[PDB]
């Protein structure tokens, strides 16, 4: 429970030396993609900046925009999201989510039920910044209903602070989502939205083993995860954050790798955001709860370049 990533400050890091680098990689008509995934995953992206800095002072171009003209597929994909500074990545992948009745969700419930409040905060701001409107103001205009009202809650970041766990307000709070649980989630869906946003982490903690004392079920057994709408999607990324945020970004790659196709927009997503916070730790609930290594996963079920670099990065 110590967090983790897998990709740290590259020791003895030269900017000029790895911009010169990039540059041959690129220059002349030709190819070199492995020089150029070796470098690029084996610094930290606090780096990538660096070299990118170097290489506009070198020769006067931008290291992004020539990376997306030499690139193509999905290794293009995922080296542009390796140089999307740490900063800025989450507030763009929301602002790139909010598509109006295109709006994809999953994004949404994935970074606004797994990031911290503190995290939430820097989003918020740097999402006025960059864009125009408000991160709320845009969520509110292309969402609707109670899973409306569940993020903006979830957006303020006001959760109750872990305090001494009060084991008469457990009781209660683990009784009142039993009687929404029975109504399939449908019945006064502003009295849970509130116990499953504002309360403290470690209070829905000793809530949720009291619903399985309570109940036979535990919370997620009352939901489906596959015919699911869109709040009771955010219900359950809610719960399992809650329990444990490197288990629920390991379920999330997990189920981008068993399909039709391989998500590989949630697969670049999860492990690019998380590289350099607790994607080590994501890899151990990996092999806990799905008998299999993230490693072996991924191998399996993506080629070449692309799939060279997502190894890279996991270790």
């Amino acid at each position: 429970q110590v967090l983790r990533g897998t990709v740290t400050d590259f020791p003895g890091f030269d900017e000029r030396a790895d911009a010169e680098t990039l540059r041959k990689a690129m220059k002349g008509l030709g190819t070199d993609e492995e020089s150029i995934l070796t470098l690029l995953t084996s610094r930290s992206n606090a780096q990538r900046q660096e070299i990118s800095a170097a290489f506009k002072t070198l020769f006067g171009r931008d290291l992004l925009d020539d990376l997306k003209s030499e690139l193509t597929g999905k290794f293009e994909k995922l080296i542009v999201a390796l140089m999307k500074p740490s900063r800025l990545y989450d507030a763009y992948e929301l602002k790139h989510a909010l598509k109006g009745a295109g709006t994809n969700e999953k994004v949404l419930t994935e970074i606004i039920a797994s990031r911290t409040p503190e995290e939430l905060r820097a989003i918020k701001q740097v999402y006025e910044e960059e864009y125009g409107s408000s991160l709320e103001d845009d969520v509110v205009g292309d969402t609707s209903g109670y899973y409306q009202r569940m993020l903006v809650v979830l957006l303020q970041a006001n959760r109750d602070p872990d305090a001494g766990i009060d084991e008469a307000q457990v009781e209660q709070d683990a009784q009142a989502l039993f009687q929404a649980g029975e109504l399939k989630w449908g019945t006064d869906e502003e009295k849970f939205i509130t116990i499953f946003g504002t309360r403290s982490v470690s209070h829905l903690r000793k809530v949720f083993d009291k619903y399985m004392t309570i109940s036979g079920f535990q919370i997620e057994e009352t939901i489906d995860r596959e015919t699911s709408g869109n709040l009771e999607q955010l219900l359950l990324a809610v719960v399992k954050s809650i329990r444990s945020i490197p288990a629920y970004l390991a379920e999330t790659l997990y189920y981008a790798m068993k399909g039709a196709g391989t998500d590989d927009h949630t697969l670049i997503r999860v492990m690019v955001s998380r590289s350099e916070i607790d994607l080590f730790n994501i890899r151990k609930e990996f092999r806990k709860n799905f008998a299999t290594s993230l490693y072996s996963m991924i191998k399996g079920d993506t080629s070449g370049d692309y799939k060279k670099a997502l190894l890279l990065l996991c270790g």
